[PDB]
């Protein structure tokens, strides 16, 4: 029998859990909360890789959600007295949810669902794993990494290499190693998950040598490691941005790190509020070289992986939260050239380009609502889509790999947002988690319900067996030189290289305009 307050074993000592959803469930679930997987890194541990947690004597309260990582409040919010809620430096915990039949040995399939948040918000307790535990009788973690100065600082040498929160994460995937056994989970049977930042992380590990062996899966949902604002060639604007608004300034590297390392976590904030974003950088611990060149290697071995993204992942949060929404909103046929040329050099290209971009995605048409439609198309395509399509097509001559474009617009959403949002950006992650952030409950239609209980079994059959398909589901082919990929929506159905003419303009006919 599933005990109430269940304790079981770690590496550093025992945990005490607690028993939930036995009314609402079949059988009810576990929950382990605010497990330590690293030291704090505090003190000289900042901008330095995680090292081993503490071991304790007696049981360890397991109860109570952890702080969240240093990270802007009003940016969270923008994406509810989030002030009641901890935050620290002292951030590096993960959380369990398992069915409450488990026990040392049950052997269950584990997901560890890495959160986004464009590398400077999030937390784990935003994502209860409880219904996709239950439903689908798996072992789900949520891991916690350092999020952006904190996370992604670097000079670019010896003092700081950079990628803090990739090797937090790495960490995590080690506890789980070591200890997900003592939970009921089969460390064999790993598969790491993540959404937009999240998606680029999974992708991230999928291809850095370090992270081998620690997953047998993986599943990027809207994020790739060629995300473009999320890797980066340089560690120079971060870094003369952070010495600029610490006060570190005319220093060399080893005094920048020194100085930035005695600022309290005030100080550390008030840094951190300006970065919407932050990227992580070719650090040589857990990217030797720039994942373009690990993905392209002949000796690449990916795992079995899910890929995928939304129909219109710029179609409103994005723009709204990073603050272009109001720019968007002044497009018309006037300006259009000036918007292109200044989105060229946000893209690193040549502001030449600008009449390429403007032809493909904007053509003949002069209605202004059409060009800001097809300007958010456009950025959905350049920094979701493409990167899917590429990293998918590196991957899946190596191991399967199964495409999905998600296109349902979420009818609790309808009328929060104008009717032409079709899929947005984060849109897919209640269907895979059956609740809303904080487990809160969503009024779903009957249509969503079942395309919440297809995709939980797609994910999960993908988890047990690395291939999504079982009786009573639409069939999804594996992704091979016919380019098919499977449509999400109320209706599934399978299509075929997806937006190949975008791919064509993007890789072969924009790069050929720039040779000249
Ligand atoms: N939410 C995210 O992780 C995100 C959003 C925009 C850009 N990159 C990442
Ligand atoms: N129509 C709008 O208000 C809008 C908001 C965000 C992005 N694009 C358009
Ligand atoms: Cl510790």
């Amino acid at each position: 029998s599933p005990e109430a307050n269940p304790i079981r074993n770690t590496h550093t000592g025992q945990i005490q859990g607690s028993l939930i959803h036995v009314k609402d469930t079949k059988a009810g679930v576990h929950t382990f909360l605010g497990i330590p997987f690293a030291k704090p890194p505090v003190g000289p541990l900042r901008f330095a890789p995680p090292e081993a947690p503490e071991p304790w004597s007696g049981v360890r309260d397991g109860t109570a959600h952890p702080a969240m990582c240093l990270q802007n409040l009003d940016m969270l919010n923008e994406a509810m007295m989030l002030s009641s809620f901890p935050m620290s430096e002292d951030c590096l915990y993960l959380n369990i949810y398992t069915p409450a039949h488990a026990h040392e040995g049950s052997n269950l399939p584990v997901m560890v669902w890495i959160h986004g948040g464009a590398l400077v918000i999030g937390m784990a307790s935003m994502f209860d794993g409880s219904l996709l535990t239950v439903n689908e009788d798996l072992v789900v973690v949520t891991i916690q990494y350092r999020l952006g100065v904190l996370g992604f600082f670097s000079t670019g040498d010896q003092h700081a290499r950079g990628n803090w929160g990739y090797l937090d994460q790495a960490a995590a995937l080690r506890w789980v190693q070591q200890n997900i056994a003592h939970f009921g989970g089969n460390p064999d049977r790993v598969t790491i998950f993540g959404e937009s930042a999240g998606g680029t992380s999974v992708s991230s590990h999928v291809v850095s040598p370090m992270s081998q062996g620690l997953f047998h899966g993986a599943i990027m949902e809207s994020g790739v490691a060629l995300l473009p604002d999320l890797i980066s060639e340089t560690s120079e604007m971060v870094s003369t941005t952070v010495a600029k608004l610490s006060g570190c300034e005319a220093m060399d590297s080893q005094a920048l790190v020194r100085c930035l390392r005695g600022k309290s976590e005030a100080e550390i904030l008030a840094i951190n509020k300006v970065f919407k974003m932050i990227p992580a950088v070719v650090d040589g611990e857990f990217f030797p070289r720039h994942p373009k060149e690990l993905l392209a290697s002949e000796d690449f071995h990916p795992v079995p992986s899910i890929i995928g993204v939304n129909n219109d992942e710029f179609g409103w949060s994005i723009p709204v939260v990073m603050g272009s929404a109001q720019m968007i909103k002044g497009i018309t046929r006037e300006n259009l050239q000036a918007v292109l040329k200044d989105t060229a050099v946000q893209m690193m290209l040549p502001p030449e380009c600008s009449d390429l971009l403007m032809e493909e995605y904007m053509g003949d048409t002069e209605d202004a609502q059409t060009l800001q439609i097809q300007f958010t198309e456009m950025m959905g395509d350049f920094m979701f889509v493409i990167p899917a399509l590429q990293v998918a097509h590196f991957q899946r001559s190596h191991a399967p790999v199964y495409f999905y474009e998600f296109q349902h617009p979420p009818s609790y959403f309808k009328d929060v947002r104008p009717p032409h949002v079709k899929a947005d950006h984060a849109d897919e992650i209640p269907f895979v988690f059956a609740s809303f952030f904080w487990g809160m409950k969503l009024d779903f239609t009957e249509e969503e319900e079942l395309l919440s209980r297809r995709m939980m079994k797609y994910w999960a059959n993908f988890a047990r067996h690395g291939n999504p398909n079982s009786e009573g589901l639409p069939y999804w082919p594996v992704m091979d030189h016919d380019e098919q990929y499977l449509q999400l929506d109320i209706q599934p159905a399978v299509g075929r290289a997806l937006k190949a003419g975008r791919l064509q303009f993007w890789t072969k006919t924009l790069p050929q305009k720039i040779q000249e």
